[PDB]
């Protein structure tokens, strides 16, 4: 479980796309309603994504996602590799649906969802913070 | 320089709204272009500042930011307060500019540039984390 390892997937809901990020070894999630399922998206979030976390490799169910040349760009210029060495997306679904009513849109709904996931207890929220300080002394 | 302040901002380059948010303790910081300055656009930035950082208060250079009832929910539902306690936006730019050629749209240089912010030399990056678990432990 190194601190530098995060899966991106993309689920379906309503009709819509969410891309969801989980940091392996804390649970930890980032997820947001894109319009499309393009490498442009997916480009422009680990470019977000990586600007804010430390992160190494990135992992996929869905091996073709990294296919596109602009994810690639993306990848080269954060230094970040793909990785070699390898549920909750269903577990946010629960959450959102808990939630879905005391919102207008999904994508509001999506991050009620990821503050209640991370900050539900350790928090997934606590564990990230400290796997990478822990990583950094 | 307690771990749980942010301020927010709005700044405008290229005729787009740039929207700046900065953990007060280390400098960190966290920046998207909006489509537009409105109380919608900062509620839904607060929503997923709040899910992904222990955001307690949040202060800002143009108090009437925080007077749409829109925030205001976002603030009340992530359980935000005003800090009543209390440049980079500018080092922000310097960094855009640096990258403005190597991507075609504004919002690729600004994650670009918030990149290079949070991974420069410790880090902001390193000093968030190292702020937030020490305030746990
Ligand atoms: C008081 C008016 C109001 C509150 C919330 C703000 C949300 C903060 C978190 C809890 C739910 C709140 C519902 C809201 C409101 C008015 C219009 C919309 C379209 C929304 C939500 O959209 C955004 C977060 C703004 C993009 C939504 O999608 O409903
Ligand atoms: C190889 C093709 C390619 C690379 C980049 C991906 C960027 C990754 C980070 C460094 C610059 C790269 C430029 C790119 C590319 C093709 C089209 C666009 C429109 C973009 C950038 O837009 C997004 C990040 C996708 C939303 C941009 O705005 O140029």
């Amino acid at each position: 479980c190194s601190p530098g390892i995060w899966q991106l997937d993309c689920t379906h809901l309503e009709g819509k796309v969410i891309l969801v990020a989980v940091h392996v070894a804390s649970g930890y999630i980032e997820a947001e309603v894109i319009p499309a399922e393009t490498g442009q998206e997916t480009a422009y979030f680990l470019l977000k994504l990586a600007g804010r976390w430390p992160v190494k490799t990135v992992h996929t169910d869905n091996g073709s996602n990294f296919t596109s040349t602009t994810v690639k760009a993306a990848c080269w210029w954060a230094g970040i590799k793909q990785e070699f060495g390898i549920s909750m997306n269903k577990e946010l679904k629960k959450i959102i649906g808990q939630v879905r009513d005391q919102a207008e849109h999904l994508k509001t709904a999506v991050q009620m969802a990821v503050f209640i996931h991370n900050h539900k207890r350790y928090s997934a929220g606590e564990r990230i913070v400290d796997i990478i300080a822990t990583d950094i002394q």
